[PDB]
C-alpha cells in the first residue's frame, strides 16, 4: 500500500475486530430498542435511549473503518452475531446488560490502545483517546447513574423513571 | 398479544426474515462504500453512492421492525451474514453485484406481498406497496441506467463517470 | 346513477353499515370523554384522549359518506345506538372497552376490504388502505401501550398516568 | 355529588333530553348535507350550509354536557334517532324541514328555561339565554330570509340562489 | 432487459394501449376546448375546463410511459385517432360526451388493474390506485355534478352556468 | 362567420394541416424523449432535450388553433400519425432525425407564408414571422451546432456530450 507507514498488521487485524465488536453492540441496542417498543413492554424513553446508542455504536464502527483506510489497512468484515437475548426483561435488567456490554467494549478499546503503545503507533493511540475512550467513560458513568436510580425507584417506579429521567 | 389482529404467524416470521435481508444488504453496501474509499481504489462518488444505500437499507429494516411491533408480532434477530466478497472490483462489477442484490431483495418483498395476499392481510400489502415496492423499482432502474453509462464509457471512462454522474 | 361504475350494491350497503359503526364509536367516545370529566372522576387527560377519538371516529364516518356519494351510492342513515355503558370505571377498564371497540371496528373495515377484493373494487380497497387500516393499527397499538402502562402503575398510579402520559 | 347545589333532578333529566335533541338535529343536518352533495342533486352551497349546522348543533350538545357535569348532574345518553327523511327534496323543501326542526328545538329550549324559572335556577336560565336562545332566534330569522328568497326565485332560480346567496 | 422483474408482457402491452387511450382523451379535450372558444360558441369557462383536462390526460399518458420504462418494458406508440366529433353541441351535450369518455377510460384502467391482480403485479396495482383510480372517480363525480346543474338551468341558463360555476 | 375578414379558405385549410404537422412533431419528440430514458439507453440530458421540444411543438399547434378561431376559421383535427421509428439509435442519429423533421416543419411554415403572401393576408404573414419562423431558424441552428459537436466527440464522447452540453 503506497500510504502505509508505521501501521502494524497486528493493529490492522485488531481494528477489524473492533469494528465487528461495535457492530455487535449496535445490533444489541437495536434489539433492546425494539423490545421496549413492544405493546406489552411500552417504555418509549427506554426504547429511545437504546436506539440512540445503536446509532452511536454504528458511528464508532464507521469511524474505525475510515481509520483503517486512512492508514492503508484493509477492512475485512465478519458476520455480525445476533444479540445474546431475544427478550430483555425489566429496564434495570436491560440496563445491566448494556453496562456489561459497554465495559466489554471499553476493555477491547483499552486492549487496542495497549497494542498501539507496544507497537509505538501514536496516531492510533491519539485516535482512540480522542474519539473512543472518554465516550466510553462518560456513557458507562451515565449507565451507572441510571442503574442507581432504577434501584432507588424499585413497577410504578419503573414507569416514573422512564417518564422523568428518560427522554 | 392484546393488539394482534388478522396477523398470521407465517407473515410474522417472513417479516423477521425480511428484516435480516435488509440488514444484510445494508452491510454489503457498507463494505462496498469502504472499498471504494481505499487509497488504491479512490472513487469518492462511488463510495458515497453505496454508503447512502447502506443507510436506506437499514432504514427499511427499522421500518419493518416497527411494523412487526405495530401488528403485535415479535421481532427476532438472526446473525447478519458477512457480504459475499471482500473486494468488489471495478465500478461496473460492483454495480452489477448491487443490482443483483436489489433484485433479490425485491423478489423477497414481492414474495412477502404474495403471502399477504394469500392470507388476506391488506395492511401488510399496503405497507409494502407504500414504502418498499416502488423504492425497489426506482432504485433498480437507477442502477440499470448507471450500468448502461458505465458500459458506454468503457479506466478514464470510469473516472469520468464517478466525476460527472456520481455525487 | 350517471356516475356509478364498478360499484356493487353489496359494497354500497356495507359502506352505510360502516358509517353507522363509526358514528357509534364516536358516540361511545363522547360518553367516555364526559364521564372522565365528572367531578367525582376528574381525569382531564383521559377525558381529552377520548374526546379526540370522538372527533376522529366522526371524521371517519364523514369520509365514508363522501366516498358513498363519490361512487354514486346512496347514503342511508340508521339510528346511532347509545353506548354500551353509562359509567366506565377506572381508566384501565375504560381503555379496555375502547380497545375492544376499535378491534371490532377494525374487523368491520377488514371485512369490507375483503368484500371489495371479492367484488374486484380496487378503488374501495385503496380508500380503506389509505385512510382507515393503518389508522386502526396505529391506534390499537397506542391503546395497547397505554394498557401496559396502566397495568404497570397499578389509585396513585392512575393519577400519575393521567398526569405524565396523557395530555 | 359534592358540588351539586340548587340543581333539581327535573332540570338534570331535561338537560339530558336536550342533549339528545341537539344530537338528533345535528344528525339531520349531516343527512341534509350529504343529500345535497349527491351527483344528482349537486348544490354545494346548500350542502355546506347544512354541514355547518351539523357542527353547530353538535357543539350545542357538547356545551350542555359540560353544563351537566359543571352542576353535578349525570350525563345519560340515549340513541340518536335517524332523521325523518332519507331524501330531502328541493332546496326550499329542505329549508322548510330545517326551519321546523329549529323551531321545535327552540321550543324545547324555552321549555327548559321555563322549568329553570319555576325551580329558581338562575344559573341554568343565564346559560340558556347566553348560549342558546339568541342563537336560535338569529338562525330561525336567517332561515326565514332564505325561504323568502327561495320563493322569490321560484329550477334556474334554485341554482342562482345556491350560487349567489350560499357560500 | 437488466431491470425487468415480475413484469408480464401482457401488462407491458396493456400499458402501451392505455397510453394511447390517454392521448386520445387528451386530443378530444383539445378539440372540445377550441370548439368552445369559437366566436359563435364563446363559452370561455367551458373551453378552459376542457383545456385543463387535455393537460391532465396527457400527464396521465406521460406518467404511464415513465412507468413502462421504470419496469423495463418498451414504449410503443400508435396513431392518436382524431376525436369522435368535429362539433360538440351545447355545453350539456359536450359534457355528456366527456363523461362517457372518462367512464370508458376508467373502465380501461380497471381492466388493467384486474390484469395486474391476475398476474400478481402489486407494483402495477399500487401505481394505478395511487395515480389514476381516485382521479377518475373524482373527475367523474365532478362531471356528474356539472350535468345535474346544466339540467337544472335548462340558453340563458347555459350562460349563467359558464359564468357562475366555471372558471 | 361574423368575424371573418380577408381570410381565405385556402389559408384556413393549410392552418389545419400545420396544426397536425406540429402535433406530429410533438409526438415524435415524446417518443424520442422516452427512448433516451430507457434503462438500456440512459441519456437523461438527451431525453430532456427532446421532451422540452415536445412541449414547444404542442404549444405551436395550440397557438395555430387560437389563430384559426381568432380569424373565424374552423379547427378540424386529423389523426396524429405515429412517429417514423420505434427506436432512435445513438444521440447523433436521433439528432439527425430531429433536424430533418424541423427542416420539414420549417418548409411547411414557409409554404404557408408564401400562400399568405399570394392571398394578401398580412395578418397571417406577421403571425408566422413573429411566432414561428425565427423559432425554427434558431432551433435548426442549435441542432446543427449539436450535430457538429456530436461528430467532434465521436461511446465515451456521447456520454460526455450528454453530461457537458445537455442539461
Amino acid at each position: 500500500s503506497q500510504i502505509r507507514q508505521n501501521y502494524s498488521t497486528e493493529v490492522e487485524a485488531a481494528v477489524n475486530r473492533l469494528v465487528n465488536l461495535h457492530l455487535r453492540a449496535s445490533y444489541t441496542y437495536l434489539s433492546l430498542g425494539f423490545f421496549f417498543d413492544r405493546d406489552d413492554v411500552a417504555l418509549e424513553g427506554v426504547g429511545h435511549f437504546f436506539r440512540e446508542l445503536a446509532e452511536e455504536k454504528r458511528e464508532g464502527a464507521e469511524r474505525l473503518l475510515e481509520f483503517q483506510n486512512d492508514r492503508g489497512g484493509r477492512a475485512l468484515f465478519q458476520d455480525v452475531q445476533k444479540p445474546s437475548q431475544d427478550e430483555w426483561g425489566k429496564t434495570q435488567e436491560a440496563m445491566e446488560a448494556a453496562l456489561a456490554m459497554e465495559k466489554n467494549l471499553n476493555q477491547a478499546l483499552l486492549d487496542l490502545h495497549a497494542l498501539g503503545s507496544a507497537r509505538a503507533d501514536p496516531h492510533l493511540c491519539d485516535f482512540l483517546e480522542s474519539h473512543y475512550l472518554d465516550k466510553e467513560v462518560k456513557l458507562i458513568k451515565k449507565m451507572g447513574n441510571h442503574l442507581t436510580n432504577l434501584r432507588r425507584v424499585a413497577s410504578l417506579g419503573e414507569y416514573l423513571f422512564e417518564r422523568l429521567t428518560l427522554k
